[PDB]
């Protein structure tokens, strides 16, 4: 369903990711049939860890079956990603380690946080840097 071609701009089709969970299992966007998907490219020390990622976990809880969130770490080693996942203790946000930088490069990501909002396979927003939660939340509500 999702292509492997390089992408990243608003208005372009989304690309399948190449990333694994803390158990070493591949996770793909196609695994969940949710129409609204969010990619958050993050790392140890990224400001998205403070409010954006936990608020997205709670947002999913309130809109189950409408949205999936993929927190992708392309920077840190697998042990650090595992510790981040354990400390977050998220119920819904998927904390993933990029396969080297394959997903990072597919989305032309050069800094964290980069938040990509996808609706029906199309990139609707590409948000660079930290923003107040209400900025993200307003974008997602319009796309439910």
């Amino acid at each position: 369903p999702f292509t492997s071609k390089d992408t990243g701009k608003v208005g372009e089709k989304s690309a399948e990711i190449s990333a694994k969970d803390t158990l070493g299992k591949a996770v793909k966007l196609a695994d969940d049939n949710t129409s609204l998907k969010v990619l958050v490219f993050f790392q140890n020390g990224c400001p998205s860890c403070l409010k954006e990622l936990p608020s997205l976990d709670e947002f999913i809880q309130n809109h189950p079956n409408k949205i999936s969130v993929y927190a992708i770490n392309s920077i840190d080693n697998a042990n650090v990603v595992k510790v981040l996942a354990e400390q977050f203790d998220f119920k819904n946000v998927k904390v993933l380690k990029d396969d080297l930088k394959i997903t990072n490069d597919r989305y032309a990501v050069f800094a964290t946080p980069t938040t990509i909002i996808i609706k029906d396979g199309m990139i609707k927003d590409r948000i660079l840097g930290e923003k107040p939660w209400e900025f993200f939340e307003s974008k997602l509500i319009s796309l439910l």
